[PDB]
């Protein structure tokens, strides 16, 4: 109604490119020699993973669409997202994939996050 | 730390067994002669599934455990099967199993927030 | 070891485009005025973006890879695909949405397909 | 039609207890000092979750049932349940979750063989 369809769809997107990135860094991280210090960097992936996975389905249903439920999945999604940004942003030095997923969660973020401010 | 264990372990069981029933839900609503007033429960059942899905495995996870995530993922999560065991109450008098189903989503949404008052 | 990584890369980015057009075209069926003989579509999108999802995770994680398994999965998610694709394309005259979904459908079908002859 | 209901309820039951019980065991697993030697445990712990939370939503869909989409996602659950609980079973004298999570495992692939079986 007076949403962005264009936001809209990059939140889809971006839910769905940032769970891959999510799912590949965990078992990125699970085969490091350094994986006893990346385990909280792991769960969060995981975490990650399965909230963009439920947002990118929310989102990309109209029917009977509800605002309230909408925007309180965008809420966690862009929570977990900075969450994991954080995470993988502190393993950037120990390993590129890290670095690349960090970039992932930010620009999910920030696509929760416009769509979360225009309702 | 302060979590109630038991709160947990109950929210994790609600929210596997109200992913299950309004998956069954929005099957039981589509074979239904009535499907085309049915439209926003069937919507709302696949978000309710969708959520739940992925509210019980973050809640499964313990290792590098954030409140901020788990929050907003819980309260995502009472949030749907609030809009949905609404929704599903309206069908009550149409289905049996959808009256079934309204008390999945208000026995999940009661365990979710019993658990975010306790953070 | 003999595996197509290149292959690998196609596969997951096709269950993930395929797992939205389902859920997406699952959806935009759901609002036809025609939803009523649009029933079997709309469950085999939902089951065709479940696999996909669940396919996209596996073929992404290295770590322990066991052939048995991913052949399994891929397995399953080329027989959804394939039976999606028929079903959608059924629908092509009823809703543009439909022939672009049955598309999406053949497309990770011959991807999952592709990859399962390399083992 | 000649299916066993009954087996068709137990399948679904033991899909979802599966999916949570393997969520959990990854997590404990990534807990463990002995992480490092736990890695083929945590990546199909995850694979066998993604399976069986597919598995239980693709088998509790009657509407357009498909004989060849509900054997095939059967098949992919029987084998990643077999594959997982011969690791965790490797782990059971390491940590008493992986025990427990073994006999879920085997428990969900019997569930999973029995259906097949009646087709
Ligand atoms: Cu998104
Ligand atoms: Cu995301
Ligand atoms: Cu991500
Ligand atoms: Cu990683
Ligand atoms: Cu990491
Ligand atoms: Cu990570
Ligand atoms: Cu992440
Ligand atoms: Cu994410
Ligand atoms: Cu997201
Ligand atoms: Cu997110
Ligand atoms: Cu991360
Ligand atoms: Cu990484
Ligand atoms: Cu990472
Ligand atoms: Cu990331
Ligand atoms: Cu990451
Ligand atoms: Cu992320
Ligand atoms: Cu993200
Ligand atoms: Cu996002
Ligand atoms: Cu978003
Ligand atoms: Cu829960
Ligand atoms: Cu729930
Ligand atoms: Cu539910
Ligand atoms: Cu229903
Ligand atoms: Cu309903
Ligand atoms: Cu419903
Ligand atoms: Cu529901
Ligand atoms: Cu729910
Ligand atoms: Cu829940
Ligand atoms: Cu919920
Ligand atoms: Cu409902
Ligand atoms: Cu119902
Ligand atoms: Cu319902
Ligand atoms: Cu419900
Ligand atoms: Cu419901
Ligand atoms: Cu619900
Ligand atoms: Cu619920
Ligand atoms: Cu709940
Ligand atoms: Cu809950
Ligand atoms: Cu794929
Ligand atoms: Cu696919
Ligand atoms: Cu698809
Ligand atoms: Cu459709
Ligand atoms: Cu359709
Ligand atoms: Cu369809
Ligand atoms: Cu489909
Ligand atoms: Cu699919
Ligand atoms: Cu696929
Ligand atoms: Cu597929
Ligand atoms: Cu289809
Ligand atoms: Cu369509
Ligand atoms: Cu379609
Ligand atoms: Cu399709
Ligand atoms: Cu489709
Ligand atoms: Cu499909
Ligand atoms: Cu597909
Ligand atoms: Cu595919
Ligand atoms: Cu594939
Ligand atoms: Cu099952
Ligand atoms: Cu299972
Ligand atoms: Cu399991
Ligand atoms: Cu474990
Ligand atoms: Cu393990
Ligand atoms: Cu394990
Ligand atoms: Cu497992
Ligand atoms: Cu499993
Ligand atoms: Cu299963
Ligand atoms: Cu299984
Ligand atoms: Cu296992
Ligand atoms: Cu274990
Ligand atoms: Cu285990
Ligand atoms: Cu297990
Ligand atoms: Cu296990
Ligand atoms: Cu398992
Ligand atoms: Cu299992
Ligand atoms: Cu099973
Ligand atoms: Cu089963």
């Amino acid at each position: 109604g007076g949403v962005d369809r264009e936001a809209m769809a990059r939140c889809i997107e971006e839910c769905l490119r940032c769970a891959q990135a999510c799912t590949a860094c965990a078992d990125a991280c699970l085969s490091e020699p350094t994986v006893a210090d990346l385990t909280k960097c792991i769960r969060t992936d995981m975490d990650c993973a399965d909230v963009c996975t439920a947002t990118a389905a929310v989102l990309s249903r109209h029917t009977g669409y509800d605002a309230n439920v909408t925007r309180a999945v965008l809420q966690a999604c862009a929570t977990v997202c900075a969450a994991c940004g954080d995470e993988c942003a502190r393993a950037a030095g120990m390993a590129e994939h890290c670095r690349v997923c960090a970039e992932a969660c930010r620009s999910c973020e920030q696509a929760c996050q416009e769509l979360l401010a225009g309702l």
